[PDB]
């Protein structure tokens, strides 16, 4: 009846929630949330520009927030997210003179946001993304701020999660990344899991985003991919999984703002691109069931190499889908749409565990 | 029977020939280009990087080609833009020591240039796109390196339409752009050919790019602007025509280098991008037939207002819809494909104007 109860056998099944379900303004959602899960992954407000957003600023009122409602409401705390290329202020990578940082100056930044953050939160916070997406399409590390000003892509997540070690040790240290179906992208990650074990640095397991949709990813890639981490002996999670419905978007996963671009906006691509706008049809509902219904049969299936399934979001209205890559469209990505009434997609992945 | 024989009594048919077909290399579209079209257009050759590469240095040699070309089959010779914010080198907006140009000092640029181009080729040339894409989609002037440079949009245009006139006097003006069908853009292009008028700058044309697609743009968009453009008393022509049939590029036109992106790229993104790497389906097929049927159809039925329709290559496989806007992809987009053979679409065409 319920997606924490039915698929309480296999993993944890947990979601993400925005400052309105913290909040408590988003009223219908976090009823949701108390109901169906029982893991919650802090959307935003535990990224470095909220946490420390200048130089010599701190804000973790929003994130103080987040951690009580969760241990109120008896969630599996995730936070999300330590180290990562993106939503991190220009500070972070200078000194206060205006000098790009040396490999030391730049890895202490590392060591005392890990501790002004992870540290704060011990014994409240069970799991940290420590590194996300640091890996390129093809297996080597992206050229990134974190990895030019540090020098070597190794040495960032050796340090990473070293760090994280030391100012919450009670915490499980997962790596978080997308297309981590990918065969290319994938063979990156198991090696450079395998240098963080040989160097005895502790990581508890690999987080695939899950942000696919109705075209892609193939299930032999899903599969070869929980595979060959779980062959690592470390977990494999599926961290913040929605199925993209629409044109372009359902063909793969885009990433950069040139979908952002106003040429998108005019007529004759606001009405490819945005199809669904009175609501959507009954056979790309139908889809979005049948979609999500194979995956998860998948999940449960190697229910025994996955620790947790966590959808990222509740009611389509949240999602992230709705306005990225493409502003002001319409999508349908998540488990409940916009009324907050279950879709029959819910129906099909409650089945799943019994069937 | 061919296009120019069939399309005589209602406007010029043209093309656009690349230094391949000129250098005689392609011959296979050479022999098409004698047979099926009266006017021509120079794909590159005439571009202000080609003719003038940098500071002091003039390349006229490949143009100076494409005009003998034109001469043996007698051809209404189309000069490819004189005045143009891409394939302009940045020496052009800035002086010899660094400095961006003064508006004084940009004027004189476009004035150098334009009697360097459009001065040399006088009686050879029957026509010019002056200025090529400077009104925005919302209808106002575009933030260009000449517009910036000279300080406003109305004068950028007002000059060089002055300096074309006073260089080029024998030679046709048009201003030519692409979405040209958009209500918005059509309005600022209508005020910006009135304001030209008004200041008694000549101006004879204005050209309708046409790189369209089989789902855009509609018909009442491309005869509303037919219309518009008609009724201040120029010429309309459509300069660039081509028809993408790929996903997404079908659906509408995309400037910049957005599918320029490595992720485009992806096995997932050219699956579903380029899905026709070994020819186009016959349901596809029959919809670029029908497409191109529809719309010569509708230049035929306005064949008063419309002086000029150019298709933007002959044969597919040196189309730019290939590269662009996603490099690496197979398009289908003109009248002939890759071995010189009459697509279905060609057929419609010739049929169009005899059709009852």
């Amino acid at each position: 009846t319920s997606l924490k109860q039915a698929y309480a056998q296999g993993f944890l099944l947990g979601t993400a929630v925005n400052a309105d379900i913290v909040s408590g303004k988003d009223a219908a959602s976090a009823a949701l949330v108390a109901c169906h899960f029982n893991a919650v992954t802090a959307e935003n407000v535990m990224k470095a520009e909220v946490v420390a957003p200048r130089r010599g600023v701190q804000d973790f009122s929003a994130a103080d927030a987040f951690v009580a409602y969760a241990q109120r409401d008896r969630q599996f705390v995730v936070g999300h997210t330590l180290v990562w290329h993106n939503q991190t202020p220009e500070w972070f990578f200078t000194t206060a003179d205006g000098r790009p940082n040396t490999p030391a100056q730049q890895l202490e930044r590392m060591r005392a946001h890990i501790a002004a953050v992870a540290g704060r939160y011990t014994g409240k916070v069970q799991a940290w993304d420590v590194v996300n997406e640091i890996i390129d399409e093809d297996g080597s590390y992206r050229s990134t701020n974190w990895v030019q000003r540090v020098g070597d892509g190794d040495t960032v997540v050796r340090n990473a999660f070293a760090f994280a070690q030391r100012y919450a040790p009670d915490a499980q240290l997962y790596y978080n990344d997308f297309n981590a179906w990918r065969p290319a992208k994938r063979e990156g990650i198991v090696r450079m899991v395998k240098m963080l074990q040989q160097a005895g640095v502790r990581i508890d397991g690999v987080g695939m985003q899950g942000h696919w949709g109705l075209n892609y990813p193939s299930l032999r890639d899903i599969e070869d991919a929980i595979d060959a981490y779980a062959a690592l002996g470390v977990k494999v999670m599926i961290t913040e999984l929605d199925i993209d419905v629409l044109p372009l978007t359902k063909e793969g996963q885009i990433i950069g703002t040139g979908m952002a671009h106003k040429q998108f906006q005019l007529p004759e691509f606001k009405r490819f691109l945005d199809p669904y706008r009175d609501g959507l049809p009954a056979d790309v509902q139908a889809q979005l069931r049948d979609r999500y219904a194979e995956l998860f049969a998948l999940f449960w299936r190697k229910r025994d190499k996955i620790a947790r399934v966590s959808v990222w979001g509740v009611s389509d209205d949240m999602s992230w889908k709705n306005d990225y890559p493409v502003p002001g469209r319409t999508n349908y990505p998540l488990l409940f749409d916009r009324n907050h009434q279950p879709k029959p997609a819910l129906d099909a992945v409650v089945a799943v565990p019994s069937a």
